[PDB]
Formats: structure tokens, sequence, C-alpha cells
RNA sequence: UUGGAGAGUUUGAUCCUGGCUCAGGGUGAACGCUGGCGGCGUGCCUAAGACAUGCAAGUCGUGCGGGCCGCGGG
């Protein structure tokens, strides 16, 4: 099985006739503390079923983060729309140094040494996603030197 | 490569822009409430305003000639 956090669960609400009428959204990653994270942003007309259904996207959207004594091989920034998020490699010391989004993604993907930044627009979901786009582009000297 | 965390607040809700705000470290500090001991620091940041009183630069008789006192004695 998957280990499994809950960064952001909001309300939203729709508007009609005779009022507000709401929605919840659900921010999840899930992962095996050794190198396989997934995250998935799930809606439901409830708070649980949502978790749920986001849990359940996670799985079904996944990335083989390249570890390396507990950091990334490589430098790396991604832009997800106006969101940036920065990753460095640390060495084994130095822990994560990460807001809760990007925390919660190299913590359960198994990162426990490195250095980031978030740039741009803060927004949990953009920086959660800019944060996934970028461990998936990560590159390994081997997978260099084969395509090339 | 010893190194890099962010949050609140514009909307019914969203994304973005954008400012305000906060958490951190610092000080010749000051103010409040409170206050036992020791060590090293450290203390007029304002009127280079004004200052009573003592003290902060003198020494050599192995450069010189004198007075005053005394010690030694003709
Ligand atoms: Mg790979
Ligand atoms: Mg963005
Ligand atoms: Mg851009
Ligand atoms: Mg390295
Ligand atoms: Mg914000
Ligand atoms: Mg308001
Ligand atoms: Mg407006
Ligand atoms: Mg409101
Ligand atoms: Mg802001
Ligand atoms: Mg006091
Ligand atoms: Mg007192
Ligand atoms: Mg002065
Ligand atoms: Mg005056
Ligand atoms: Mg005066
Ligand atoms: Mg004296
Ligand atoms: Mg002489």
């Amino acid at each position: 099985d998957f280990e499994e956090k809950m960064i952001l669960i909001r309300r939203t609400a729709r508007m009609q006739a005779g009022g507000r009428r709401f929605r919840f959204g659900a921010l999840v990653v899930v992962g095996d503390r050794q190198g396989r994270v997934g995250l998935g942003f799930g809606k439901a007309p409830e708070v649980p079923l949502a978790v749920q259904k986001a849990g359940y996207y996670a799985r079904r959207n996944m990335v083989e983060v390249p570890l390396q004594n507990g950091t990334i091989p490589h430098e790396i920034e991604v832009e997800f729309g106006a969101s940036k998020i920065v990753l460095k490699p640390a060495a084994p010391g130095t822990g994560v140094i990460a807001g809760a989004v990007p925390r919660a993604i190299l913590e359960l993907a198994g990162v426990t040494d490195i250095l980031t930044k978030e740039l741009g627009s803060r927004n949990p979901i953009n920086i959660a996603y800019a944060t996934m786009e970028a461990l998936r582009q990560l590159r390994t000297k081997a997978d260099v030197e084969r395509l090339r």
C-alpha cells in the first residue's frame, strides 16, 4: 500500500437563485517513501468523498523519482503557469528545506535532502503540479549517456 | 558545491496581477511588569550647549650660580 497526505482541502461555491451551493476540493499526494509519488486533485459534494476521489486519481497518476542518497540528481527549475518551483541537490545533513506543498511531495517521494524555493504565484495547486512536472523531468547520469 | 520553507488579506467562488501585514536575526538602546548570584564585555547615539572643585606632564644638582633651613666643625 501507499502512505498518504492531505495538502489542501478547500471549499468552493457557485451561485444560484436562492443561494450559494458548495463543493469540496482535495489535493492529495501519495507515496512509498522510496521513489514513487503521485499527485491527485479531487472534487465531490462532500469532504471525505473528495479526499477518497483525490487519493484515487493520485494513484492513477505517478512518477518515478530517481533518488540518490535521498537527494535528487541535479538542479531543476520548472514553471507551471505563473508558479515556479526550484529544486536543488543537498548533502546528507541538510534535511528538506521547503514549504508544505513541495515538502509533502518530496518527503512521501522519499526525498530526504534538498534545497527548494517557490517563486511567482504560490497558489498551492499550481505549485503542486509544478513540483510534479519538475520531478518528472529529472535525469540520471545513465539516462543522459543512453540518450546521447 | 554545507546552501535557498513561507502565511494572512481584493471574489459568491477561480485564476492572475498587485500592495499592505506577519512570523526570523540584529542594537551603545529605551519603556512597562518582574528581578537572586557570578564572569567577560559594555554604558551621553541628544546641546562640538554651559560648567563650581580636585586631578590628567614633567624631569635631570652627573650642565650653572644662588637663597632658605638643617647636619657635620674652625
Ligand atoms: Mg527516471
Ligand atoms: Mg501559477
Ligand atoms: Mg511566466
Ligand atoms: Mg551531489
Ligand atoms: Mg498568497
Ligand atoms: Mg476583506
Ligand atoms: Mg475587484
Ligand atoms: Mg469575503
Ligand atoms: Mg500577497
Ligand atoms: Mg527595565
Ligand atoms: Mg525596579
Ligand atoms: Mg557627543
Ligand atoms: Mg541651544
Ligand atoms: Mg546654557
Ligand atoms: Mg597626582
Ligand atoms: Mg648630564
